[PDB]
């Protein structure tokens, strides 16, 4: 405890441990962000096509991101670049582990993360595409215990 799951792409795993790091959590956060990553963007490869490829590594929403700016200048002491993808995951990190924190568990922060607070089923996201977010936190969160994630808060 911890590996690198083979299937994670070296540069991928390089960013989520350095936002694991930044919250000290010991290569568990790490797992659970490589999962997110792999379901957002598919490591970078799943986002030609769509409507939403221009949001990155974590497919953080433009009214989203720009909701977090101050905070992200505070938690990691540099502007958010959204060029940079180490950037890109720190800010949906920032989120995630909030969501975590503030609804008290990773399921609901997972569930959050991917339909907002006021999530319900019908509800669309930025592009009008329906949001399946209590599928997106099972998928995730299994995927997520499949790496070897260990914690349920
Ligand atoms: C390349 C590709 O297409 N990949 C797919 C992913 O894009 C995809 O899921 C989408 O993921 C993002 C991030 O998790 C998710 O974004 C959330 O969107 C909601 C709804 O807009 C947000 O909430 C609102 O925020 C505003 C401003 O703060 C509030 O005023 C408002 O009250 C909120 N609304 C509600 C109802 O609470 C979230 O903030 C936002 N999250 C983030 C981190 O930005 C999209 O909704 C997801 N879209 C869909 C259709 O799921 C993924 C889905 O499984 O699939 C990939 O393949």
């Amino acid at each position: 405890t911890v590996t690198k799951p083979a299937e994670v792409p070296s540069r991928i795993w390089t960013y989520v441990m350095n936002a694991d790091n930044a919250y000290g959590k010991g290569g568990d956060f790490a797992l659970l962000l490589s999962a997110v990553i792999k379901k957002q963007s598919y490591f970078g490869d799943g986002l030609s096509g769509s409507p939403s490829a221009g949001d990155g590594l974590m497919q953080v929403e433009p009214n989203t991101r720009n909701a977090y700016l101050s905070q992200f200048s505070a938690k990691y002491g540099h502007a958010y670049n959204h060029s940079s993808e180490q950037d890109q995951v720190y800010m949906g990190s920032l989120i995630l582990n909030e969501k975590i924190v503030r609804f008290g568990s990773i399921y609901s922060g997972l569930l959050h993360y991917n339909g907002g607070d006021y999530w319900y089923p019908g509800a669309t996201d930025s592009y009008g595409r329906p949001i399946l977010a209590d599928q997106y936190a099972n998928t995730v969160y299994a995927q997520y215990k499949s790496y070897g994630g260990r914690y349920s808060r």
